[PDB]
């Protein structure tokens, strides 16, 4: 799985171990082991939400399988908690696009997944 | 609705209001209320197209319903219009990738849309 | 076709000339002519894969076409070539995101390719 998290929030502002932490969480999330998680935040962006430039954020998770309309519930639970608590974005200022990836369609390692 | 704009052209001429006009427009265009709509500007980027450096733009509009044939020909009518006028970058150094997602694919407020 | 990098090898191991290589190799291993080809890439992100931070890339490739289980094993194999020899990624640590998309779903010059 690989999740990216862009935001309006300074740098200083995202604590160190964030990416580790989301590793974990999204491991124990997603039922992967840790070693296939990506991680990717992209701090100090120039974005808006709703015409408004409080801190926001828009994320992707990419996940070949384990995705679907209760587990992304329970993702998206998951992932505004840790921006709430980690980066004080407001869930309802957060979008996460959820992608059900065809394991032919990643590439990895010289190859693909298929 | 979410608006992304990757681009070459430099910070510095990036017009202020420029992501309250988007946020205007993109709302107008595609009917959702403004406040459902979020976007996000990335200047400065590393990027060719055509193996040229001249300024161009990569953009993606992923929006829950509202794409298809005809609406997505308007979106970039609107929004070349808009990276012509404000970002001096010419429409045929633009690609815009569109997305219809599936409302239980799109996170938000602690849940997803669906 | 669009090709975009996002690493956390920093910007001044970005070879001289990587776009314009990139733009080439992507236009013979798509078949498509190299004005139609756009490539970004993005150094100096905050990223992990598998837990750690050693060099990395999260990428896409979208095209109207030209996707498919052994093109896209095919491109894996040059473009995780291309980032180990060029900016001394391991291919283990690459995730590269196909997308086949639909000429409607792509917008350029005011229209889209349909």
């Amino acid at each position: 799985p690989m999740f990216i998290v862009n935001t309006n929030v300074p740098r200083a502002s995202v604590p160190d171990g964030f990416l580790s932490e989301l590793t974990q969480q999204l491991a124990q999330a997603t039922g992967k082991p840790p070693q296939y998680i990506a991680v990717h935040v992209v701090p100090d962006q120039l974005m808006a939400f709703g015409g408004s430039s409080e801190p926001c954020a828009l994320c992707s998770l990419h996940s070949i399988g384990k995705i679907g309309g209760a587990q992304n519930r329970s993702y998206s639970k998951l992932l505004c908690g840790l921006l709430a608590e980690r980066l004080r974005i407001s869930p309802d200022r957060v979008y996460i696009a959820y992608y059900d990836m065809n394991a032919a369609n990643v590439g990895w390692n010289n190859s693909t997944f298929a």
